């Protein structure tokens, strides 16, 4: 459909700084051009200027709470605008803590949205269950209504308001979940397909079940938050926390081709691309190239081929 | 069954020259010996001496039309002979434009043949839809009856006569199809399993459907045209146009083991192996070794093991 | 459950010596610590001191028969003890010939055990069918009751007594089976899932069928003999006889996660890890790291996550 690109050069949700270059390398790879090369109407809303917050000491164990909270607050506003302009928001990250603002802004315009979270992690730790203190591993806890009451008043997030229920989200690709996160998973009855379920059923059945689970009762807007470390590091090595045994390039493209075909993609996040972590220049291009491929699939690029509504013969 | 090896050291169907060494490196890898090590009766018809055609300017955008057309005409003759000798033709390429002659010669003796095309590409561009002008991306358009009338009179192909119908061919492995090619696919109702279908159904279901689609009504001779770039470049890197997200080594062996089990393999093509494109000596041996493995599976080599009709205990 | 670690630094079942360092590198990787980090009660029975047998000339073609036979005899005793102590035996190899002693000792305490053999090889050659003479490719022939009578009196194995029937074992991962071995497979009706069956059905169906085949009639103790070369060499390169087209990291973890869930794991073997064969230091850590991952899955480590029986919120 119509696209609204939003750059989110933010890294304070985790320790490694290079992730704020994600928007830069993705654009430099010709993402806007490639999208236009397709039947896509693209409007670049530019990179959000995330002001520096010098005074931002930890809230207990949680690091850079004000910087993270403000960045998501700013992003939520931009996403809500692009959604109001009738465009599918495409947020280029940036660490995953930004999901808080992206999904929040998306839900302001489309409260009935459903979320598909592709990631090796659940990122559902609360400020009290986290052991790392990195906010990119907590975005989901801030968004779930069932958890409001388990989230302390962390500086920078007073603007947040839980917008989704445990049943409005599906996880795909999980392979490194913390104990508390697993407890929340089972306690709230969240639907997930860890790498174990992908191995058992095959990605085809996984997507069939995912889309049926989220669109069964009725059709609703879909928000896809894609963490590049959800895919195996043999495809996306330049990322902060890679975990072996990931989703293949093919599975990544399958997930997105299927989501595109629903015609319900409403919001998209391409997160955790960190060029500074590429062991080689090739590891960087390999990661960025895969990230672009996944993005293009979300907007119609199909492996069986594509053609214009004309008679080619 | 009984085998008839035919070397086709030809490269003019595309730009990179090293592909004409395919027969050489495949034989040097001990292909004939390995085949004989099995219950295989092998006769080497040698490498076809493709005469040089100095005067061969492009037909519009199409390059080396006379060289390509003549090479396929010569090959068609050799294949028809080996088929008449009651042997399964094994053509070692060489670029894929040779498929025109291999399938044409095969159909002269067995007009009811069915084709399984393993490739990342459909190679069904016509001389008028192609944008590259490389004939290795057009062989199928010359063979389909439904397209006769959309193929101009290109110098070197006046001998061609469409021998198969849209319904006599199945594609497996597609992941880089041109717009016009996709239009032809949908327009003629051609059966295909792109990498998307392989991901969705699994290679087992894909082969079950492929063989049922082609052998359902009745048993008929099978022609397998195997383009090595159909497999992922992590297995066959030394090829002209590699595309990531390909068929795995295992899937390649599965396809061929299943085709062998039909007992209907009649013609085989092992194409696009280009040693000159191996970034390293290991990339070359890796490509050639995989090509040999695929070939041996076509003739009985099974992963579960093989044994003679004797009492080993 | 409760674990009993047994080190088996033995290599004489094959030619390459570095495999006797397996216990060392696996322990150095923190296996005991990692296991304890889980709900696991671990007791290290140390490394069995395999005395040197200077006089050990070949029995016909069979090499180091006395050294191999004695090593398995010693291991059988240790395994029987750990089993009597109510612990799941975890044997760190060492070449696979040790399976003779591990399964023999296990069956002394649990005669109704069932065996799942993960390997690229069947290791079911008899002293008379083998062409290599390496005993690590014959362990299964010594254990099968149906073959007692086809096994000559080899020096060092007079203590052996066939403890399992052809129907008490299932193979997974086969891709390099000798002719005689295949003859035995078909002759005795042994249940196997070669890489061809894994491709056809998917690992989920494979495990479903495997566990149903072995636990259908009734629940019984399970012995898992895991040869690391069962997995693709892209995951476990430091091994004596690697064969491409192997089980993936994910499939390896799936097999073991499923076996763990049965709650019937009784005996485990982690064999063929040879650090000396790692082309690089990274190939060594890659092999050892994968071996540890497989082991941890056998004892509860799940990809969807794990959590204590407490309220994390
Ligand atoms: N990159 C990620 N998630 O996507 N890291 C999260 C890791 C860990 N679970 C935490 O809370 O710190
Ligand atoms: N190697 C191949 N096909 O197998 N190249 C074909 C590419 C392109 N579709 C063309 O017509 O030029
Ligand atoms: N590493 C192994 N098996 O696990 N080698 C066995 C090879 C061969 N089948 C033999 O009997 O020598
Ligand atoms: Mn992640
Ligand atoms: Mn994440
Ligand atoms: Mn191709
Ligand atoms: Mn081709
Ligand atoms: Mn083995
Ligand atoms: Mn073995």
């Amino acid at each position: 459909r119509t696209i609204g690109i939003i750059g989110a050069p933010f890294s304070k949700g985790q320790p490694r700084g290079g992730v704020e270059e994600g928007p830069t390398v993705l654009r430099k790879a010709g993402l806007l051009e490639k999208l236009k090369e397709q039947e896509c109407d693209v409007k670049d809303y530019g990179d959000l200027p995330f002001a520096d917050i010098p005074n931002d000491s930890p809230f207990q164990i949680v690091k850079n709470p004000r910087s993270v909270g403000k960045a998501s607050e700013q992003l939520a506003g931009k996403v809500a605008e692009v959604k109001k302009n009738g465009r599918i928001s495409l947020v280029l990250g940036g660490d995953h803590s930004l999901a808080i603002g992206s999904i929040s802004g998306h839900a302001r315009v489309h409260p009935d949205l459903g979320v598909i979270w592709v990631d090796a992690h659940t990122d559902i730790n609360t400020p009290l269950t986290t052991t790392s203190g990195n906010l990119h591993g907590q975005p989901v806890s801030f968004l779930l209504k069932e958890l409001k009451g388990k989230i302390p008043d962390v500086p920078g997030f007073s603007w947040v308001t839980p917008c989704i229920s445990a049943k409005d989200i599906v996880y795909i690709g999980l392979r490194d979940v913390d104990p508390g996160e697993h407890y929340i998973l089972k306690t709230l009855g969240i639907k997930y397909f860890s790498m174990t379920e992908v191995d058992r059923l095959g990605i085809g059945k996984v997507m069939e079940e995912t889309l049926s689970y989220l669109l069964g009762r009725k059709k609703r807007p879909i928000h896809l938050s894609f963490d590049v470390d959800g895919l195996d590091p043999s495809f996306t090595p330049a990322t902060g926390t890679p975990v072996v045994g990931g989703l293949t390039y093919r599975e990544g493209l399958y997930i997105t081709e299927e989501i595109y075909k629903t015609g319900l993609l409403s919001g998209l996040d391409i997160m955790e691309v960190n060029p500074s972590l590429g062991k080689t220049p090739e590891e960087v291009t390999r990661t960025v190239n895969t990230a672009v491929a996944i993005t293009l699939a979300c907007f119609g690029l199909a492996r069986e081929g594509n053609h214009k509504p004309i008679d080619y013969l």
